[PDB]
């Protein structure tokens, strides 16, 4: 790091102006130094709520050209382009439905960054081409760059972007630090000499625990209830992640017999309707959110000091995902699995509906890891980490971990 030249004036400046920040994050500088002054390909691993969006929308706005950002996460990119906008940064999402005027408008250079989906970029380099030439691409960014390793045939159209656009830097945004999955990522997008780098995976303020179904649901939540003499309240802001609909509509029934303010957030909600719970969420006009989903504006809040999982997790990067949208704020949270064998036996017939052997096999062994997880005696944290440094973590290398404020199972070890 002794190596690296710190930011100049100019950039913290812009940091400052556009972004709302006073310095950059470690990684962050690395990766936007080696995209911006040193136009490299980059594969970059951050932990949940890092800031990897920043790596890829700074660059652009500091030189005033394009940043073009590919994903299929259409809803994330569309509250993406509507953040950005209250920021003053003009962005916009591109594709076979936008008008020609924001088309006119993108090739005269009105956009920072244009969001597309993989399917439209493969389909349209030539425009790609012409904006490089016309007004300069600063980079593309590819996050769930993982896709082209759930597999995307999508993703592995953008073979072709090094072809077309042999002078643009590609940032490819990743889950874990998988040897495995890196190098899928550099040979499906062709990367050159990329710089790597990973931020390390924990979050040392969320605290995690496992425990067990009672057999009816606001006998399991009222632990995490507390009761004014006026009325029933969370201990604080709250996300409650459902396995279904279904599963959400229970939760949500039961809640309301408490009077409880909570909204629900699923796939498919329009644009408004994510817009008004992001809204009453963050204001906390509403104080729990049940989510079937672990993306978008709807659950994006600084202070949300409860997640719970109403079910057993099939898969540790899911997990650990969804629980990272808590205490983006750094201060304490907890992080609760909620969890019976009824559960289990269906997530087993979940995974037999997966047609493609291969993708079905992956998938069955993360759930097995994670029924590992939940049965542990040991500690919750290093088990995690370890599934995403893709080694064993030892238990020494972080202070946090064997504290009382780790996992259930260091507490407990410490308590008796
Ligand atoms: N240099 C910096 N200093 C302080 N906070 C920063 C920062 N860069 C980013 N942040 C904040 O860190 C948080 C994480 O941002 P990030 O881009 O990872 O959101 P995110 O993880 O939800 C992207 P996605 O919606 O795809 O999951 C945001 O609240 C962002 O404002
Ligand atoms: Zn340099
Ligand atoms: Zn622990």
């Amino acid at each position: 790091d002794f190596l690296w030249p710190a930011p100049n004036e100019e950039q913290v400046t812009c940091l400052k102006m556009y972004f709302g920040h006073s310095s950059f994050k470690p990684v962050q500088w690395k990766v936007i130094h080696s995209v911006l002054e040193e136009r490299r390909d980059n594969v970059a691993v951050m932990a949940t709520g890092y800031g990897k969006s920043l790596c890829f929308q700074y660059p652009p706005v500091y030189v005033g050209k394009i940043g073009l950002v590919i994903s299929p996460l259409i809803s994330l990119m569309e509250d993406q382009v509507l953040q950005l906008k209250m920021s003053n940064i003009p962005a916009c999402f591109l594709g076979s439905a936008q008008s020609e005027n924001v088309l006119t408008d993108i090739k005269l250079g009105k956009y920072r960054i244009v969001y597309v989906t993989p399917e439209y970029c493969s389909g349209n380099m030539g425009l790609l081409q012409q904006l490089e030439a016309d007004i300069g691409i600063t980079l593309i960014a590819v996050d769930e760059a993982h896709c082209i390793s759930d597999f995307r045939d999508s993703f592995r159209k953008l073979g072709s972007l090094k072809t077309a656009l042999p002078m643009v830097p590609i940032v490819a945004l990743t889950a874990t630090a998988s040897s495995s999955i890196r190098e899928d990522i550099v040979r499906c997008l062709n990367l050159r000499n990329p710089q790597i780098t990973c931020t390390g995976f924990d979050r040392p303020n969320l605290y995690l625990e496992v425990r067990r179904k009672t057999g009816n649901i606001l006998q399991d939540l009222q632990p995490f209830l507390v009761k004014t003499s006026s009325h029933w309240e969370f201990e604080g802001p709250t996300i409650i992640y459902c396995p279904s609909r279904k599963m959400t509509q229970q939760v949500t029934g039961e809640l309301r017999k408490l009077n409880l303010s909570c909204g629900t957030y699923h796939a498919g909600m329009s644009f408004s309707t994510r817009k008004d719970i992001h809204h009453r969420f963050v204001r906390d006009e509403i104080q729990c959110v049940i989510a079937t989903i672990a993306f978008g504006m709807g659950i994006n809040k600084a202070d949300i000091r409860q997640v719970i999982h109403y079910g057993a997790p099939k898969d540790m990067e899911s997990y650990y995902q969804e629980i990272g949208r808590a205490g983006r704020d750094g201060l304490q949270s907890s992080c609760h699995v909620l969890w019976a064998p009824a559960d289990i036996n269906l997530n087993r017939h979940l995974l037999t509906e997966i047609r493609n052997e291969k993708f079905r096999l992956y998938k069955l062994k993360m759930m097995a890891k994670m029924e590992k997880y939940l049965h542990s005696s040991r500690c919750r944290r290093q088990i995690i980490l370890s599934h995403f440094e893709d080694k064993q973590v030892q238990k020494a290398s972080l202070g946090i971990m064997g504290t009382e404020k780790c996992c259930d199972n260091c507490r407990s070890r410490l308590d008796h």
